[PDB]
């Protein structure tokens, strides 16, 4: 197809490895790309570990209000919140927050912690059908990207698939979802990535990730004006080990989509 065509000389271009799924909500319909090859998911992951809480959440009402300390050893490489709260407490929600609307690592490993380890994130993506979704360390090691490792994996037709189950679907509890998707319109780190390959009046929720390799990712959730939503994942990153960050492909990759 003529996407497809585009998205090839996109990555021809770009020198890395491109990863699309679009799912267009209003027939179903889903236009791939490399979309059955595995990516690092760097931060992206991190929306799995907040939806996994989320879901507890629902039996456990109370559960998103519980403070949890942060420790000068809890923190890691990129803390812009956890830092300013350390030898005080931060609620789960807080935590949530952090992790998807600032990227923050520390946040990340606390939620992590919740769940039981890397483990209990696996077994949510499982319990939810995504048997692709792979999350076997904590931060910030779960970044290296390192080409052919299957660890911190997923496929863009996976991501875009639970993605949509998370956000439009039903794979959580009414307010649980509304919060989710909430956290996700309020990112802060995507205004380079696939916002801006997109026409400016709509509205998008998206979760970025970046790592060694060149490693650029973002998924996003996308409200046209009067259109059915889409949901829309892509994944890029590059031979070499110290190669920098390419948001532009992102936005590339999306603008080409949003022609369709």
């Amino acid at each position: 197809s003529a996407v497809q065509q585009k998205l090839a000389a996109l990555e021809k271009s770009s020198g890395g490895r491109l990863g699309v799924a679009l799912i267009d909500t209003a027939d179903n319909t889903q236009v791939l790309y490399r979309g059955d090859e595995r990516f690092p998911m760097c931060s992206t992951s991190k929306v799995m570990a907040a939806a996994a809480v989320l879901k507890q959440s629902e039996t456990q009402k109370q559960l998103l209000n519980q403070p949890v300390e942060i420790k000068p050893a809890d923190l890691v490489n990129y803390n812009p919140i956890a830092e300013k709260h350390v030898n005080g407490t931060m609620t789960l929600a807080e935590l949530s927050a952090a992790a998807l609307q600032y990227s923050d690592n520390t946040a990340m490993n606390k939620l992590i912690a919740q769940l039981g380890g890397p483990g209990g994130v696996t077994a949510f993506a499982r319990a939810i059908g995504d048997e692709t979704f792979r999350l076997d360390r904590t931060e910030p090691t779960l970044n290296t990207a390192i080409p052919g490792d299957p660890r911190d994996t997923t496929t863009p037709r996976a991501m875009a698939q639970t993605l949509r189950q998370l956000t439009l679907g039903h794979a959580l509890g009414e307010t649980q979802r509304a919060q989710l998707v909430t956290w996700l319109k309020g990112n802060t780190t995507g205004a380079a990535s696939i916002r801006a390959g997109l026409p400016t009046s709509w509205t998008v929720g998206d979760k970025t990730g970046s790592g060694d390799y060149g490693t650029t990712n973002d998924i996003a959730v996308i409200w046209p004006q009067g259109r059915a939503p889409l949901v829309l994942v892509t994944y890029f990153t590059q031979p070499q080990q110290n190669a920098e960050s390419r948001r532009d492909v992102l936005a590339s990759a999306a603008r080409i989509i949003a022609e369709g």
